[PDB]
């Protein structure tokens, strides 16, 4: 997919988190992605241990917007963190 | 506005949700709208304390997005929790 990205990209997009998380998070899930004009937007679940303070997570969502941002020209990210019981399966 | 939806939904929205905040967090800000088909979107910035563990941030995430998906059918909302330090002013 509808308001989807190309899959292709969406998927890129992906590995490339996949990438930056390494020892930082449990995982990211729930890509969600539109493209608006000169814009492109990302909605993702960044899964975190839950005793992780939110400043500490959030340190980790600015390093990941501004990447995201720098390596996806157009694309602009918003980070929704999770515990560890929304992990996937 | 542009994709968002009318401006005089957005605040019904927001008033909702900062009396859904109160004693809970610090504000809700940036709130960003849209409407597709039988869905519409909010994205909304959730100010905490930093020392708030995402575990708790996230139970409050979950009472947010259920209690606005119920005051106002068809809307979804994906939630970016922060420290005090991103408050407005
Ligand atoms: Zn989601
Ligand atoms: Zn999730
Ligand atoms: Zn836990
Ligand atoms: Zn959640
Ligand atoms: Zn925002
Ligand atoms: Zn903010
Ligand atoms: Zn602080
Ligand atoms: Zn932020």
């Amino acid at each position: 997919m509808d308001e989807g990205l190309p899959p292709e990209e969406v998927e890129r997009i992906r590995a490339f988190l996949q990438e930056r998380i390494r020892g930082r998070a449990l995982e990211v899930h729930d890509l969600k992605t539109r493209r608006a004009g000169p814009r492109s937007f990302l909605e993702f679940h960044l899964v975190v241990r839950g005793d992780t303070p939110v400043e500490e997570a959030h340190r980790l969502c600015d390093e990941l917007e501004r990447a995201l941002a720098q390596a996806f020209p157009g694309l602009q990210a918003t980070i929704h963190v999770e515990p560890e019981g929304e992990r996937k399966r």
